């Protein structure tokens, strides 16, 4: 289930357990690793808001790297921003760096097929 009556936008991730529960759900999900004082991360904020609006069947889970360092380590995230795509606990792909167009293309192709 997802929350009803919600503007399509990120869910903020605050714990290792919450992250596991999120990524284990049967919902196509994108974990978005980011940090406040990161230049490339800031550039893609608005593009990401548009992606969340345009893909309302996808959940976008924002993981701040400075506050969730154990999630960063579990997922072997090496640079920011990074996107990891999953559904029902299964790894479906990743996009490295400030590449929202590649993320959009990857989501389109997962949904199509």
């Amino acid at each position: 289930i997802r929350m009803r009556a919600r503007y399509p936008s990120v869910v903020d991730v605050y714990s290792v357990e919450q992250f596991r529960n999120i990524m284990s759900e049967d919902i196509l999900t994108v974990a978005w690793f980011t940090a406040v004082w990161c230049g490339p991360c800031k550039t893609i904020e608005r593009p990401m808001e548009k992606i969340a609006y345009e893909f309302p069947t996808v959940k976008f889970a924002k993981v701040d790297a400075d506050n969730n360092s154990e999630i960063v380590s579990k997922c072997r995230v090496l640079q920011l921003p990074t996107f990891i795509i999953a559904r029902s606990g299964k790894m479906l792909g990743h996009v490295i760096g400030a590449n929202p167009g590649m993320l959009r293309q990857k989501l389109r192709d997962i949904i199509k097929d």
